[PDB]
Parts: C-alpha cells; sequence; structure tokens
C-alpha cells in the first residue's frame, strides 16, 4: 500500500491503526528495511481495516513527507484514527519485534475492575468511554488506565501513592481533544525523566536539555527543581526540556563536564553542540539565577568564552547514523 497525496486521507484517517514506513530509495537502512516491514505485514493478517501497513516513498511525496516532520530515513510513525503517534517505533529492525510491537499496539490496554487513571461508565457501547479508550490507547505507557462498568460517568486520577488526594475531570468526556490534554497533563510532568528507553525520542523534540542529575533516593533536589522551574521557566517550556536524571545511570554525561555522582545534584545544559554546568546547586533558590542560566544559553553568552566548551554528551542518544539517513 504505497501512499500518495491522492489516497493517503482516505486510509489513515479510518485505520484503527496504521504503521507507515517513510523510507527513499537511496536508503541504505530503508533498503534493509523494505522486506522485514513486507513480512510483518504478512503476519499481522491474523487480524482480518483495523491494521493497516503502507508506505511513502518521500522522494516522490516531498508534501507529505514535510508535513509529517520526517526527520531521517527509514521513520516509522504509527497512527490511530488518521492521528499520528508522537512516539516512532524504535526497537529492534526484525520481522518478530516489528509484530510483537503491533500485537502490542492493538492490545489491551485497559483492565476492567505508579500512577493510575480510572474511568466510569453507564456502557462500553457510548461515546464516552470511545473517547477514553482511545487516549488510554495513546497514552498507556505513561499511565496505568482501568474501567469499571455497570453499577456494582466519570474520570478520576489517582496520583502518587496515598496521603495525595484524587483529582477529578470536570471536562465534557465526549471531547476528545480536552479529555486527551487532561489526563495528558496528570501523566505527564513538567521536569520529565530521561532514561536510555526514551532518551531518542526527548532528543527528536527537537529542544535543548536543563537536566537536573540526582542520586535516586534525593528527592529533596528534585522537588526544589520541580518548583523553581515552575516558578521561572514556564515562559520558557517551547524553547528548553526540563529534565532529570539518576546520576549512576548517567556517569558518562558527567564526565563530559568533569563531574561524578559525588558532586551531585547537579544542574547541567546539553544543547547537542555543548554542555554546560549551572554552578551550586543551591544557586536555584536565587531569584534570577535559574532563568538567567536559560536565558544565557540561547543569547549565547554561555559559549563565551569561557576556550571552547565540552560536547554534548546527550547527541549520543539521538538518531545514530548507523541506523538511520539523517536529514537536516
Amino acid at each position: 500500500t504505497s501512499l500518495d497525496t491522492e489516497n493517503i486521507d482516505e486510509i489513515l484517517n479510518n485505520a484503527d491503526v496504521a504503521l507507515v514506513n517513510f523510507y527513499a530509495d537511496w536508503c541504505r537502512f530503508s533498503q534493509m528495511l523494505h522486506p522485514i516491514f513486507e513480512e510483518a505485514s504478512d503476519v499481522i493478517k491474523e487480524e482480518f481495516n483495523q491494521v493497516v501497513f503502507a508506505r511513502v516513498d518521500c522522494d516522490q511525496h516531498s508534501d507529505i513527507a514535510q508535513r509529517y516532520r520526517i526527520s531521517k530515513y527509514p521513520t516509522l510513525k504509527l497512527f490511530r484514527n488518521g492521528m499520528m503517534m508522537k512516539r516512532e517505533y524504535r526497537g529492534q529492525r526484525s520481522v518478530k519485534a516489528l509484530a510483537d510491537y503491533i500485537r502490542q499496539q492493538k492490545s489491551d490496554p485497559i483492565q476492567e475492575i505508579k500512577r493510575n487513571i480510572i474511568g466510569y461508565f453507564e456502557q462500553k457501547d457510548s461515546d464516552n468511554y470511545r473517547v477514553f479508550e482511545r487516549v488510554a490507547n495513546i497514552l498507556h505507557d505513561d499511565c496505568a488506565f482501568l474501567s469499571a462498568f455497570g453499577d456494582v460517568d466519570n474520570i478520576i486520577y489517582k496520583p502518587p501513592g496515598h496521603s495525595a488526594p484524587d483529582m477529578v475531570y470536570l471536562g465534557a468526556m465526549t471531547n476528545f481533544d480536552v479529555t486527551y490534554n487532561w489526563i495528558q497533563d496528570k501523566c505527564v510532568p513538567l521536569v520529565r525523566e530521561i532514561t536510555f528507553e526514551n532518551g531518542e525520542e526527548l532528543t527528536e523534540e527537537g529542544l535543548p536539555f536543563l537536566i537536573l542529575f540526582h542520586m535516586k533516593e534525593d528527592t529533596e533536589s528534585l522537588e526544589i527543581f520541580q518548583n523553581e522551574v515552575a516558578r521561572q521557566l514556564i515562559s520558557e517550556k517551547g524553547t528548553i526540556n526540563f529534565l532529570h536524571a539518576d546520576c549512576d545511570k548517567f556517569r558518562h554525561p558527567l564526565l563530559h563536564i568533569q563531574k561524578t555522582p559525588a558532586d551531585c545534584p547537579v544542574i547541567a545544559i546539553d544543547s547537542f553542540r555543548h554542555m554546560y554546568v549551572f554552578g551550586d546547586f543551591k544557586d536555584v533558590l536565587i531569584p534570577g539565577k535559574l532563568k538567567q542560566f536559560v536565558f544565557d544559553l540561547h543569547s549565547g553568552k554561555l559559549h563565551r568564552e569561557f576556550s571552547s566548551p565540552p560536547e554534548s554528551s546527550f547527541q549520543k542518544l539521538a538518531p545514530s547514523e548507523y541506523r538511520y539517513t539523517l536529514l537536516r
């Protein structure tokens, strides 16, 4: 199934789930993938519109590629109801990995009766549930979703364990954008955790990183970074990614700025060209500082002098030229 201008909108808008291979002919990795994609589609006909496999020749349909923000070849996009998923298939390039992935994506995800959302419904055969299902289908990796039917409609967000109060959804449950955004807000915290599992996605968001490195149990530090970012940098959340990392797991980034977990908590920026150190941690409390730190990245002030700064460490988490042709 080769998408084009004429047929794309139909196929995708109606597909419950669509895996789309945006490729190019001259791409070594793409050419490697073609027959793997081919076999997995054959295997995924253990279904029966439910799940469609499709491809885009990004050289034939430049208009299509530019609109799905294809940053490299081959890109594997997931679509649900013709909406593109933010997460890409970033796993092993084998028929099994692929078919498993899709199986995973088509699965559960909600259990009918850590952070927890739960939905209350008259009927699974109703608009609201459809909307809930669709959300849980997107967000199952960030949250755990549950469904209670019958007597024995509403959405409740149950946060981190006891001594933390339930939060009730007040929006329209037939309204998918709002329901989506409410749940998404409760799931995806202002300062997100960076791991190797998710690192690559985070890089492809195209923002420099502002990171707190800290000692896993040290949460005094996370919390104070948490609301300093909130209190000082909200105005700048579209310019920079607020993140936190565990020192032991990221000793290598710490090597770049001549630090060890001993020195943690440490606040740094990784711009994808260089890494920059904030200074004393407790300096976060000084009113201007954190913000100025961010400001200075953007003004070029950090670069300057200080004779050239150390390289990005997090660029290695970004998609590899040993796995993809990379587009600029």
